[PDB]
């Protein structure tokens, strides 16, 4: 696998509907609020005040989720080989028993 | 087995009914406001008043679980592993308690 560095426009295009994570999960909270706000069931005043609420604790996940995508994907991978290797340990075992009988 | 990256698309599809974990987990809790709200339990205003007060700690929920799933499998299938070669050392303690007399 290819990994790629993690730069600054991988978290904000400074765009609101940019191609980071955060603009991401923005546009994400952002359609459940358009659902909601679709049924008259909020005003604009609180469409505003709940989207910027949540300004600084989704950039908290974004950050989060950016930092642990790659090193979880890469951290699995090994854990597979582990496993193969853990399989390949096991037939030595068995090799091990036979040399010992 | 084969593992797959971690994506921004696995998170969050930025659709209200998107395949990702926490859009899943906002129908599921969409699911039960629906269940309440049509026996007229809850006005429109608390319907989404509800909905829109956890589209932070679900998100919470949704990180932890993306993140802690393929790892805990791998672990699990690694666990399963030690478990077979733990048995394998306790027949070695035997062949050892033989070559021992």
């Amino acid at each position: 696998v290819v990994i790629e560095p993690i730069t600054n426009e991988d978290l904000t295009t400074k765009v609101v509907d940019g191609t980071g994570i955060f603009d991401e999960l923005m546009t994400a909270a952002n359609a459940h609020l358009s659902a909601q706000w679709d049924m008259e069931r909020i005003t604009g005043t609180q469409y505003a005040e709940v989207y910027l609420g949540q300004l600084t604790a989704v950039l908290q996940q974004a950050v989060t989720f950016l930092i642990e995508k790659d090193k979880t994907y890469l951290n699995n991978l090994l854990i597979n080989a582990q496993i193969e290797l853990a399989n390949k340990q096991i037939e030595l075992a068995d090799k091990e028993l036979e040399k010992a009988d």
